[PDB]
């Protein structure tokens, strides 16, 4: 016996019965009057809630089983959420929210959703966030009505910064879970993308050959810097990374372009890039995504250089970090029951390589570059709200 999801209508008439149950311990006619945290996290609620019917009647899907992921990731958001406000040795199996939220998703002490629920609650709700964004597109900012505009700026902020994290912490979860005993070897050339990505991302890597001789020549420098010959002779940390990049490299070109075109593989190794760039931003104390020059490693420079990272938006490095994600796990993670990662795989030879550490870094920073998107969004709302006060 496993987890078994409430259903829409039962989610629904349940939630709106906890709305009722609340006004009138509060003695108040509409959510509106109510008090701050409950006031907006009902707000909010209330808010997905009519989203998601609209949404039903727009799309008019066959069942309805992403519109009940999307609400248990907003009603456990809420549920973060009130443990999050508690204030001084408040318990919230005290909480009259946190309670009936739990009780309308049928969760209690021995009955909890399962690892690949939690994932798809949360990666449902941050696709669903999108929808407060101008053609689904946070570089195009907040629209100028949107489905949260009850919310106060900062409470979109905090909210969806929390899903962020949810849905990372579900990812790193499941990552901890994974044996490596997978007996299958991988196909490089099974490996298809969903999505063309949009050229004008990598257009400023120019081409496939100029982006494999722009690393060559990064390597080059590292070699020359260090004053050694062969990348096995550099601390085992840069050693790792830079034959990280060089494998990603090499594995990519052997793939025929009818199967992966030359703009897949540059947005793949754009993303390894950043994780390797990522990765020795971390060992100065940085944040993996940090803009923050470092004095002198010759390849965190080289690689941000070579990137424009400090000149890209977060959504265009999520997509870059996104691209290599899939690769990566379509050559290291076999599939159906369990995944596993593979016991043999392109990064098996690889001397000190922690592939549950770059996976976890990836989330890392996909998670960054969302939270990034949607501070700027507000903060731009923000602006413009306050150019036109009186």
């Amino acid at each position: 016996a496993t987890f078994v999801l409430k259903e829409f209508d039962a989610l629904k008439s349940h939630f709106n019965d906890t709305v009722k149950i609340i006004l009138q311990r509060e003695k108040k006619d509409k959510i509106e009057d109510l008090p701050n945290p409950r006031k907006e996290e009902l707000q909010f609620l209330t808010a997905v809630l009519n989203q998601l019917e609209a949404k039903i009647d727009e799309l008019k899907p066959r069942s309805l089983a992403s519109y009940v992921h999307v609400f248990y990731g907003a009603m456990l958001l809420v549920c973060k959420d009130v443990e999050n406000n508690l204030r001084v040795m408040e318990k919230k199996e005290n909480s009259l929210l946190f309670t009936r939220l739990m009780d309308g998703m049928g969760i209690s002490d021995e009955n909890i959703p399962t690892s690949e629920q939690n994932i798809m609650f949360y990666r449902g709700l941050n696709k669903f966030l999108n929808f407060i964004y101008e053609s689904n597109d946070s570089r195009k900012g907040l629209k100028k009505e949107h489905f949260l505009q009850v919310l106060s700026l900062k409470k979109i902020y905090s909210l969806a910064k929390l899903s962020y994290e949810q849905e990372e912490a579900a990812e790193n979860n499941a990552l901890a879970k994974l044996t490596a005993d997978g007996k299958t070897k991988a196909n490089a050339n099974s490996f298809h993308v969903e999505k063309p990505i949009d050229s004008s991302i990598v257009e400023q890597f120019k081409s496939w050959d100029e982006m494999k001789g722009a690393l060559h020549q990064l390597i080059l420098d590292e070699l020359s810097d260090k004053n050694v010959a062969k990348i096995s002779a550099l601390s085992q940390a840069r050693s790792a990374q830079l034959k990280f990049l060089q494998t990603m490299a090499e594995q990519l070109d052997k793939i025929p372009n009818q199967s992966l075109e030359p703009s897949e593989k540059m947005a793949i190794l754009a993303g390894a890039m950043y994780i390797v760039r990522g990765q020795i931003a971390q060992e100065y104390g940085k944040d993996p995504l940090s803009n923050d020059k470092i004095s002198a490693t010759v390849i965190h420079t080289g690689l941000s250089t070579i990137l424009h990272a400090n000149a890209d938006c977060c959504e265009d490095k999520e997509v870059l970090i996104a691209a290599a994600n899939k690769f990566i796990r379509h050559m290291v993670i076999e599939r159906p029951t369990k995944e596993s990662v593979r016991e043999n795989n392109m990064f098996s030879d690889i001397a000190g390589f922690q592939l549950i550490s770059v996976l976890t870094l990836i989330q890392n920073m996909i998670k960054t570059c969302r939270t990034d998107a949607i501070e700027a969004c507000v903060t731009k709302r923000k602006e413009e709200l306050e150019a036109l006060k009186p």
